[PDB]
């Protein structure tokens, strides 16, 4: 038991390294995403330059609950992180509706880690998780959500012309 | 016989001759295309100026190559270069499609060059080829791939539309 | 098969996808390593430091991978990528020992990567792999070497007081 | 026939066509005299330079009338490009002297274009050769007999110093 | 064994001695030469300069073999260096005929260890001796045959004047 | 039989050219430390950048040497310069205590030196061995004296630890 550990419950120590391996995870695919776009037969650069912003974020996000986990006197342990559910993205607008899908489910994991954190009255780690997560989960949400608007508003996904544009006029 | 000949076999000395004029041709090939571009019942002024800027770059490869063979001591000879095989390029995506098949030839034969290079030995010339030649054409390559892909996507040659907004957001 | 697909070979193809996963993993070591250090009962905030940097060097390996793979017209398969096999480092020489290790593994990968590459007469692939890895490797491995050697004689992982010297002089 | 064409006559369209090759042609012979300079047994650097800055004017020379001809509402028939007459240009003064009978000839297909261009009462194709042609030839025939001139009063060809230094001091 | 040692062949790391002292004999000869155009006999101030920077440059070669054979876990082992081979290097031409032909030297030595590197199947050194000496040595061969050729065609050996001029304008 | 030449006797030439040997070779054991610190099981970067440096100051020395030879209207005459003592200098304490040895013997030479001068009645000789030379060799060896005792006083070479912080705080 850490010199430093103090009102942190066993139960929020084992859901945070459960949330580093899904945040881990979350970047993965999202690292898939971006190299798709990238292909010759694709070919859309600013959907690339997203995912791979995306990848790095969530990247982040993994490393910021490692420090937490060592701030409060937790011990890290590290597990096998899956491969994404796909290979092939198929298009930009399926892309975009996988990703909301997959926020939305990394969303659901942190809102169980905030209810966790409430019931154990760990007001540290409830904070910590509203002040660099959740906010940061509804504002990706809502973005995502606005991107697969736009694109079906513009016809995709059997308008190639409006994946294009899109690229363009709105990750560009 | 030069002085500063060393290491260097007359097969390396005549395939860097072809080379050279393979190179001229390809500068003929988008100088033709760009200025295809520029007729006023074509009117695609970045088409003009990217294939005119291709133009320029193959151009500096065979003056590179004219460099590399007296750096040799090889002695340049110099052959009569073929007009390109159409006039007319057709449209914006036929001529992104030729440039990709012009690069790939031209690959080839600098494939061709460094097998022969490491044949006889000469790790000087494989150096140069692989340095200024082989990574300059496989980005060259997957350019117009993108472009290609773009191209079609967005419904050329069909829509004079398509080739219109690619002509503005990919190439201007 | 990909329009710019040339000279390319399927194995190549299969070992690119086989290194951008060891490296992946070598990313997922470093970044163990890292947090490690970052305990409380550790506490040597530049190993943690420098540990992290070598994991993101080794992403952005990955990520370069990945791009040539499409470059050449490949096809970016993605595996799980395993835990490291440690949770608990013991001790900043340990690390060190272990990191020394990885390269030296990361680099046996590379150099068959390089062999594969000269049988199947693939200069790009030979070229890309030299200039952007094998020089890269030699460099790590006689930095975590240097390391290893001034740790020993300053008398680690026994002396905790060589270990902070040393994150203090060297790492900082 | 195009929608911009007006008071342009077939024969002009042709001529401009000739005079398009003869550019090119004018552009390859001062690239081979160039090369011919940068050996290792003639190595007259200023020389090299002087040449390969000719070799491109006359390119541009070339790309202005392509240009010309689209603007008029012409047609680009580009033809083969015939080798230069030498693979050696023997001396720095013999290459002047025939740049000097090549710039003359060249020369005089312009007076013979802008003659037909004043019998179909074309103004602003002789406007254009003019401007943009006729002094450009005229000064660069003055220039080229001065340094005739200047070599054989220097002792050239029967003065190897000659031309060094008359590389040094006038062309570089 | 060196902990960082990996794909080093023995054979491999005694070549690279030789190369080292190799480099420092040529560094000695340059040095001896410089100081020959020091002479109030001889009092070719350029031609000093220009043999004392080869020599320094030959040093910084020496230097960076040095480098790399204990990046691979070699060791260096040191050897005498033989005096060169004249006290008098006689005229500006005869210095720059011998300065080529130990600079062929040099690079026949280099090709036959970039040779061993290749059937020892060692892609770093391959590419650590393309990189950063035989295009040095390609270039330096083709100056000094440039050298040696202006020398000639201006009169020299027995034109004083003509190596005094030289030394102001190229090599001044 | 120089035109130069004044009051500079023949014994005085030798002495000089056997100094310039003996300021060569110095250089040379110099570069040998160096390279023994750069080693991966040595490691000791400033050890390594000190010896090197004075590497470079003892062919700065030499190089001077030549400029008087030459200035005096004596003649150069070049000898193999013998490989240094050990190829291992085994510590940086047993290096230092080396190289002040060493500095003592180049010393004792450049006394004997001034002496022969000084019987010679050659006083623009005395001054410049003075000026140049013995200030220059008293400093050094003032400064390998001060870091020998450092290193004795803190524990080496017994302590691995002492040689790395004499290197940080002393040598950096
Ligand atoms: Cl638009
Ligand atoms: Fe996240
Ligand atoms: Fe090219
Ligand atoms: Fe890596
Ligand atoms: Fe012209
Ligand atoms: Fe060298
Ligand atoms: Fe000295
Ligand atoms: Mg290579
Ligand atoms: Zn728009």
């Amino acid at each position: 038991t850490s010199q430093v550990r103090q009102n942190y419950h066993q139960d929020s120590e084992k859901a945070i390294n459960r949330q580093i391996r899904l945040e881990l995870y979350a970047s993965y695919v999202y690292l898939s995403m971006s190299y798709y776009f990238d292909r010759d037969d694709v070919a859309l650069k600013n959907f690339a330059k997203y995912f791979l912003h995306q990848s790095h974020e969530e990247r982040e996000h993994a490393e910021k609950l490692m420090k937490l986990q060592n701030q409060r006197g937790g011990r890290i342990f590290l597990q096998d992180i899956q491969k994404p559910d796909k290979d092939d993205w198929e298009s930009g607008l399926r892309a975009m509706e996988k990703a909301l899908k997959l926020e939305k489910k990394v969303n659901q994991s942190l809102l169980e880690l905030h209810k966790l954190a409430t019931k154990k009255n760990d007001p540290h780690l409830c904070d910590f998780i509203e002040t660099h997560y959740l906010n940061e989960q509804v504002k990706a949400i809502k973005e995502l959500g606005d991107h697969v608007t736009n694109l079906r508003k513009m016809g995709a996904p059997r308008s190639g012309l409006a994946e294009y544009l899109f690229d363009k006029h709105t990750l560009g």
